[PDB]
């Protein structure tokens, strides 16, 4: 068994569940946990490093960590007794520290947790004697020196396949193309394009930051996420409204079969952003309501549209969807966004931020939780889409993106263009 002073510390704040693993606790208690000196948690030390935020501050976690490095003994240790104090606990804990705002700085920086007088409190940590006999040593001051002078401390890869030869050139499209004019599959590749693009950039801190919100801790701007989300209303707006421009219904029939067959493509290319984009349009109202053009619609377009609208069943919890994708893999994807959102809202509104209405009962197992479902949008940036890009088809989107009005204002579009009975 092991000698009573090389136990571990604030154990007694820890709070378990029935499996044993810890459910709660409080700042000290977890941060002593993530710096056991006994056992490693790698799954708690992943969980504990992307969720601090909501939990401390930056500056508490450094102090915290900088108290473990500098723990003192029990007082009446005799010498002996002190000496194997030393080798058996107080050193590893170091090492446990060190490795720790390694693995901080490497893996799970934000760069709104910037905190002048913290980095340089942390600075001037790294510089100390007994932290420059670790290797490591020289490589905090390295990565604390370049977070001072606002230095940053990763692509999906392509496979080396021949790209597809793009479905129409864009020397062939006229100043003003009708939409049309573009192949449906060539502009589904365009779609899964500028959408891909947009979703690598959406960092877990931003998600944290859009649904925790204040209680986040994080700083970081959702810029990535409102970018993500305007481009899903834009191509729901230009949908819309490229059916709303055409004067004849058998004309419009033809329009709606083209963006059925988009959504479809994209729907093979695992864009089911963009593809739900599309149906969104096509179930909302001003085009819903479209009782003439709809009687010209092939039964076959119907299924496929009503297929792809089952897939996406919001009312049924995206069931499909998530059945789908969970068949992933190394496949590119750019997945719906909103039921990351959904998901990770539930969670932050059915779950307490503390246990038992105790503030030093932090409640881990809810960032667990939130750990595991935010984590999940990394997976679909392992790799890209091999798609040549056709700048003609980027400019005429980017142009109709925001020229086209909100789904609401044309509502009246459609009561023009078919009026009520």
């Amino acid at each position: 068994d092991v000698p009573w002073y090389l136990e571990g510390d604030d154990e007694y704040e820890l709070l378990l569940d029935v499996k044993g693993n810890i459910k709660g606790g409080s700042k000290e208690a977890l941060v002593s946990h993530l710096t056991h000196h006994l056992s490693l948690d790698s799954n708690f030390n992943a969980v504990f490093l992307l969720m601090f935020s909501s939990m401390m501050s930056l500056g508490e976690l450094i102090s915290l960590l900088i108290a473990r490095f500098n723990i003192e003994p029990p007082e009446g240790l005799s010498y002996e007794e002190y000496n194997l104090w030393v080798s058996k606990k107080r050193n590893p804990i170091r090492l446990r520290v060190i490795n720790i705002m390694k693995l901080l700085l490497e893996k799970n920086w934000s760069m709104s947790y910037y905190n002048e007088p913290v980095l340089r409190r942390w600075l001037t940590f790294a510089h100390s004697d007994q932290v420059q006999t670790y290797s490591l040593g020289n490589l905090l001051v390295n990565y604390l020196e370049r977070l001072l002078r606002g230095e940053r401390i990763r692509d999906p890869v392509i496979p080396n396949t021949k790209p597809p030869a793009p479905l129409t050139k864009g020397s062939s499209l006229s100043k003003k193309p009708r939409v049309m004019d573009i192949d449906y599959v060539e502009l589904a590749r365009q779609l899964t394009l500028r959408e891909f693009k947009l979703y690598c950039k959406i960092t877990k801190f931003a998600c944290l930051a859009k649904v925790w919100g204040k209680k986040s801790g994080l700083s970081e701007s959702i810029d990535s996420i409102t970018q993500f989300i305007k481009a899903s209303n834009q191509l729901t707006n230009f949908v819309g409204y490229m059916i709303l421009r055409k004067a004849d219904p058998k004309k419009r029939v033809q329009i709606i079969r083209y963006f059925i067959q988009v959504a479809d493509k994209c729907r093979q290319y695992n864009n089911f952003s963009s593809m739900t984009a599309i149906i969104s349009a096509l179930y909302s109202s001003p085009i819903h309501r479209l009782k003439k053009t709809w009687e010209y619609m092939n039964a076959d377009a119907l299924s496929n549209l009503k297929n792809m609208n089952k897939l996406m069943n919001s009312s049924r919890n995206f069931n499909e969807y998530r059945d789908v994708l969970k068949f992933i893999g190394s496949e590119p994807c750019v997945p719906f966004f909103g039921v990351y959102l959904s998901d990770l809202t539930f969670v932050y509104h059915g779950n307490p931020d503390y246990l038992y209405n105790r503030t030093r009962q932090v409640n881990f197992a809810k960032r667990a939780k939130t750990s595991e479902i935010v984590s999940g949008i990394d997976r679909f940036k392992t790799t890209g889409y091999n798609f040549q890009e056709v700048p003609e088809i980027q400019k005429f989107l980017d142009a109709w993106f925001e020229k086209c009005p909100t789904i609401d204002e044309q509502y009246q579009i459609s009561l023009n263009l078919e009026p009520r009975e």
